[PDB]
């Protein structure tokens, strides 16, 4: 009935290991090879269907290094996923937006026959690490066609996200201290409309660098959101909706959303 389905049913037990059930390989993509992005890492499925396809920025003095554990671990879960570098590493976050989409139009028309035949080129997403984060809020804002952004402990100079219609995951790090949720994450998350499908979480013990290392929550309902939007997925609504647990036995500082979907 969904022909975008892909992998097995879902449990928390699956999407908490450090892979999802898809067998991956990697193409190498170089600076030069590279128009509009500075290069990186394309990891996608083995097995041979279609899937969504996801482009991963970091953020200020990052390099791919920062994310790529992320990347992995999505395409894992049934995406083609690359993992850039920027073309210098203090890029802001307006010009990362920019090579998100290059590193989008390098997976479409760019990459191998391996990896073109295997994106729906109708069903991408973007997501960023801090100025990596505010790439992906503008990438959104301009590409209302992309079907999921999340931008973990996003800046951007802006906060004001309101014309973002692409369901957008917001994940914050109660420690933050380069990119503070009170003046970053939570205003750029109540600014996205109501409207649309939108969700808030907190991490518990979290620095700003929290995204920067395999991290068992940010890859579970990352995956769960790019399931959902990505795939119109609706096994996954039930781990958004009402979402993670906060307190001393769940998995997170704080969660708001607007479900349900």
């Amino acid at each position: 009935m969904n022909p975008y389905e892909r992998g097995p049913n879902p449990t928390d037990a699956l999407l908490e290991a450090r892979s999802g059930p898809f067998s991956v390989s990697e193409e190498n993509v170089s600076r030069l090879s590279a128009s509009g992005f500075g290069g990186g890492t394309i990891y996608y499925p083995r097995e041979n269907n279609t899937y969504g396809a996801v482009a991963i920025s970091p953020g200020y003095t990052g390099t791919e290094a920062s994310i790529a554990w992320l990347g992995e671990r999505i395409a894992s879960h049934g995406f083609v996923v690359i993992t850039i570098d920027t073309i210098t590493t203090l890029d802001q976050p307006d010009s990362r937006a920019e090579q998100l989409n290059a590193a989008l139009n390098h997976m479409i028309n760019r990459a191998s026959s391996t990896v073109r035949s295997r994106i729906d080129s109708s069903r991408l997403a973007v997501m960023g690490h801090a100025m990596g984060g505010g790439g992906s809020l503008r990438l959104a804002s301009q590409r209302p066609d992309l079907k999921a952004a999340i931008p973990l402990t996003p800046w951007h100079l802006n906060k004001n996200w309101s014309s973002v219609t692409v369901p957008t995951l917001i994940i914050g790090a109660d420690l933050d201290t380069i990119a503070p949720v009170a003046t970053s994450a939570k205003p750029i998350y109540n600014s996205l409309p109501s409207s649309i499908s939108k969700a808030y979480l907190e991490l518990d013990g979290a620095t700003h660098f929290a995204p920067n290392i395999p991290n068992k929550i940010i890859g579970k309902y990352s995956v769960a959101w790019l399931k959902r939007f990505v795939d119109n997925d609706t096994r996954y609504t039930q781990f958004l909706c009402p979402g993670p647990r906060d307190g001393l036995f769940g998995e997170v500082e704080e969660y708001r959303s607007t479900c349900p979907f």
